[PDB]
DNA sequence: AGACGGCTGGCACGACTTTTGCCAGATCAGCCCTGG
């Protein structure tokens, strides 16, 4: 293990509940699952749980969900033996069998196929899978690690998730709070950001907040988690123009009218 | 002398031949290292 300096601000006792916990289960060896607001720095504690544990040397695949073809998947997860169909004629590596060793992290599980969703059952358990068209089985150690951002008790209600699939992917949420929520946390990564946008304009350096900002910002619920900060912060740079004064007024919304 | 019929050859269009271009890999057996 090591450290891994990674761009991860703020205390607020939230995230460092969050990272007790992620840090915890870094040298373990059963799938977690991350249920988080859309934006929470939720790809951040994906790769945390990586290069935290005994294996920081294994291979780290990215499996999009909705990224797959899902027509000719029955060969992009296990992957083949050269010759198995027409046009064949080398062999290919599934994913799961890419990543032996490393961990594979599921983007987006909440979406994803119904066909997929069934494939992928005995994967995950044990670790048995064969090459389609494949002449034996073999094993895979990948620990699974995925994180969504939709609620899936409902959804296993609701039909779209397998009542049975669940039971199997997660063993532990790792459930990261909601932007609003740290209020500590909005300065301090405001700040860093705005420092962030001022190396790229070229400029000097930048001045600050007046209280206006303090008031604006504060007063707003944040819906969009960590970039609202960034995209509303780094926009403001944009529009603040020369660094001789501090800016005060930031606007909430790009949309709408100007005058 | 002018029109009609015959002849040949160029060109076109499907149905059909033929000619060129691929590039390892996995699997099995003997010998050397090591455990019993
Ligand atoms: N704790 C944090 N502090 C500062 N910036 C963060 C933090 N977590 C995430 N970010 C930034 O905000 C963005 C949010 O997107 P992301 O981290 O991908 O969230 P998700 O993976 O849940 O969509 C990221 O691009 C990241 O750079």
């Amino acid at each position: 293990m090591a450290e891994y300096k990674d761009n991860l601000l703020g205390e607020a006792n939230s995230f460092l509940e969050v990272l007790e916990q992620v840090s915890h289960l870094a040298p373990l060896d059963k799938p977690v699952l991350i249920i988080g607001e859309r934006g929470t720095g939720k790809e951040l504690i994906a790769s945390r749980l990586h290069y935290l544990s005994s294996r920081w040397q294994g291979p780290f695949i990215s499996l999009n969900c909705a990224a797959l073809n899902e027509n000719l998947l029955d060969s992009e997860l296990f992957g083949h033996e050269a010759g198995a169909f027409t046009g064949a004629q080398k062999r290919h590596p599934g994913r799961f069998e890419r990543a032996d060793g490393g961990t594979l992290f599921l983007d987006e599980l909440a979406t994803a196929p119904m066909m997929v969703q069934e494939k992928l059952l005995r994967v995950i358990e044990y670790g048995e899978l064969e090459r389609v068209g494949g002449s034996q089985p073999l094993q895979v150690n990948v620990r699974l690690v995925c994180a969504t951002n939709a609620d899936l008790p409902a959804m296993v209600n609701e039909g779209t998730f397998r009542a049975d699939l669940l039971d199997r992917l997660a063993f532990d949420v790792v459930q990261l709070p909601p932007l609003r929520e740290r209020e500590s946390d909005i300065m301090l990564m405001a700040e860093y950001f705005a420092i962030q946008m001022c190396r790229e304009i070229k400029l000097p350096l930048f001045p600050g907040f007046t209280e206006r900002a303090r008031e604006t910002l504060l007063n707003y619920r944040w819906p969009g988690n960590i970039r609202e900060l960034k995209n509303v912060v780094e926009r403001s740079v944009y529009r603040h123009g020369t660094s001789d004064y501090p800016l005060d007024d930031i606007i909430i919304d790009p949309f709408k009218r100007r005058p």
